[PDB]
């Protein structure tokens, strides 16, 4: 595997940079992942490395992803791995990341974390919805040019944008203008403080490190915060006490439940893209809660 020694060969070499001293990798280890990404974990005999790993042409996608990590980790509210670096190599483009130790799950987390979470929501920045460069969520990146109306945000950049991608994988729905039209009516006079969002906030990416929460794969952007709180609740939510006290920080303001229904729609279709050939029970649900916005 020619190209894969190039590879690690650029990664010592950005480690290098990072460290001081060269980082000669002394053990590897490829671990499971249903994602596009090939995930690995290295050592050098004292620092662990995570590696996220994909063609050349993904450097872009890391790049994001690591600035997402950055911008994330100076708010000083929530915790999120620190990046090492980003890179390619003939082949290869990767992101280099903190190693966390997974540590077994604490419900009282939770409550600190809501605190976090609220605390990332309230800060003030800009008065219109979006962020200066385009993050993913998956395999697709989310288009982030500014707007100052959410409605059409929401209901274009969000909503149209995966209609459109299932469609190319002939997951169809019912007509993409009017699911367009119907979320951009029910978000016609909805403008919110514009909140920087984590983006992907669900269990699957929280990890417990000892006495905190961490949380991963961002796809942030400054939009309704209630889009984070949406996703959460989605399929296994997170437990009880970080509901009560993120509402009892910011609470949520009136037409939330209605708003859930739509902003959780986006992460369906993003997920029924990804998994129509594996999971089956996102199209179903998906298609369910069209049915619901469109027909009733």
């Amino acid at each position: 595997n020619l190209y894969f020694q190039g590879m690690w060969k650029s990664i010592s070499q950005v480690l290098a940079e990072q460290f001081g001293a060269y980082y000669f990798i002394k053990h590897k280890e490829k671990l499971y992942s249903g994602e596009m990404n090939e995930i690995w974990l290295i050592n050098d005999e004292v620092q662990t490395v995570f590696v996220k790993i994909n063609e050349r042409s993904y450097r872009s996608m890391f790049r994001a992803e690591a600035d997402q990590l950055a911008l994330l980790a100076k708010t000083n509210s929530i915790n999120v791995p620190l990046v090492y670096g980003i890179g390619n190599s003939q082949g290869h483009s990767f992101l280099l990341l903190e190693a966390l130790n997974k540590s077994k799950n604490k419900q009282s987390s939770f409550t600190i974390f809501a605190e976090k979470i609220a605390q990332l929501h309230q800060i003030q920045g800009p008065d219109k919805y979006g962020l200066d460069f385009d993050t993913w969520l998956g395999p697709i990146y989310q288009p982030n040019d500014w707007q100052t109306s959410w409605a059409k945000f929401f209901s274009e950049n969000r909503i149209g944008w995966q209609l459109q991608i299932c469609k190319e994988k002939g997951l169809i729905f019912g007509n993409i203008d009017l699911i367009v039209q119907i979320v951009a009516d029910t978000l016609s006079k909805h403008n919110p403080k514009p909140s920087i969002l984590h983006g992907n906030l669900w269990i699957e990416n929280c990890i417990q490190v000892d006495d905190k929460i961490f949380v991963c794969n961002p796809a942030c952007y400054w939009g309704d915060r209630e889009c984070d709180i949406a996703f959460s609740s989605l399929f296994e939510p997170f437990p009880t006490n970080f509901y009560q006290r993120y509402n009892e920080i910011y609470p949520l303001e009136e037409g939330y439940l209605e708003r859930k229904l739509i902003y959780q729609l986006y992460y369906l279709l993003n997920f029924s893209y990804r998994y129509y050939n594996k999971k089956q029970s996102y199209v179903s649900l998906t298609q369910k809660l069209i049915n619901q916005i469109l027909h009733k």
